[PDB]
């Protein structure tokens, strides 16, 4: 599951570079297939099978049941708080008034997923937009205030899917050591950001040779950590090309605790938005959204389809671990006296991967290039 999951996440990611080169680059690759997966929950036929498949399960060896107790026991962990780790996530489908939804679909969203399916006016626009919104902003008590912008009036049903979440560093970063650094954007003014420092840090570091980058490994308190991917200069594209369960699977494998004596991370709270169908169209998820989808178990109809997938993913990195740290007066830094200094200083493009420790499945994939 955790290979699956890691396979489909990758595979996407590939598809939103191709969308988006050079920019910032946030989704969960769990919450996505989650939100996906409850809509297969209505789905029959080839619209069912394309979703499961796109998903990276092979359903000879993979029961459409054994899927959703997956995700199902999952997300049933993550959102309640253990050892301070909170992973926030949820789904939610609005479907055009004129459609009925069945008790029998929305009795297991609610069992198998905690989620719901609610009637929407799309023809009014304005207030269809108001009502997911508020929807949303109630689920994540304030964390996530207007998830969606302006609808098309034609909207059949739209499914909408975030994650954000809380945690601390089992090393914190101490504030008074942030410092305005630059990071090389390859952008036409330098760019200038909250740089974070810490000497002497004991973690499970990487030198990858034959992929030409550094991984270091940040574990939070609870179980979870987040993988640091850093490309040497030049070398970003091809770390980008790599990307498979197995090099992962051999960055996990050839971790080992380094010492490193200094390390710069950028302090960033970045959130993405996205309208999932293109990019789902090209991992194969087709069917769901054309004229042709089943989705008769939502409705009892064949009227229904898919017109949008929304996607917010929040991703905050800053010294105490999500939550920034509060700094007072000045810190003396003296230079050390140290010969041959292992540094790591995360100042130009690097990916992100955050872990659950337990299962291996990653709630976030991130690139950053450009923090500001």
């Amino acid at each position: 599951l955790a290979s699956i999951n890691t396979d489909f996440a990758f595979s996407l990611y590939k598809e939103l570079v191709l969308k988006n080169p050079d920019t910032n680059i946030v989704f969960s690759p769990l919450s996505i297939s989650a939100a996906l997966a409850l809509v297969s929950l209505g789905a029959k036929g080839n619209t069912l099978e394309e979703i499961l498949e796109g998903l990276k399960f092979n359903l000879t060896e993979t029961s459409e049941a054994d899927i959703h107790q997956g995700f199902g026991h999952l997300l049933q962990r993550l959102n309640q708080p253990k050892d301070q780790v909170q992973i926030s996530t949820g789904s939610a489908l609005f479907i055009e008034k004129r459609q009925q939804i069945l008790t029998e679909f929305q009795e297991k969203a609610k069992t198998l997923y905690q989620a719901e399916a609610f009637t929407a006016d799309f023809q009014q626009p304005r207030q269809a937009k108001k009502l997911i919104n508020d929807y949303v902003r109630k689920q994540t008590q304030g964390m996530i205030k207007e998830l969606v912008s302006d609808l098309d009036k034609r909207t059949l049903m739209v499914l909408v899917n975030y994650i954000y979440f809380k945690a601390k560093w089992k090393v914190p970063f101490d504030p008074l050591d942030t410092f305005k650094s630059e990071f090389y954007c390859g952008k036409r003014r330098p760019v200038i950001v909250p740089m974070m420092s810490m000497e002497d840090l004991t973690t499970p570091y990487f030198r990858d040779e034959e992929l030409s980058c550094t991984v270091v490994e940040l574990k939070y308190t609870g179980n979870a950590s987040a993988l640091f991917i850093l490309p040497d200069q030049g070398r970003m594209q091809q770390v980008e090309a790599s990307l498979q369960p197995e090099t992962l699977r051999k960055w996990k494998n050839s971790l080992k605790p380094r010492m490193i004596d200094e390390l710069h991370l950028p302090k960033f709270s970045i959130s993405t938005d996205y309208s999932l169908e293109d990019v789902l169209s090209k991992l194969g998820i087709r069917e769901v959204f054309s004229t042709q989808a089943d989705l008769s178990a939502i409705t009892g109809t064949k009227d229904l389809r898919v017109s949008q997938v929304v996607h917010k993913a929040v991703l905050d990195v800053a010294e105490t671990g999500t939550e920034a740290a509060a700094a007072t007066g000045v810190k003396f830094v003296p230079m050390s006296a140290k010969l041959y200094p292992l540094t790591v200083y995360f100042n130009r493009p690097f990916l992100i991967m955050i872990f659950d420790t337990e299962t291996e499945i990653a709630p976030f994939i991130a690139k950053i290039a450009n923090p500001k």
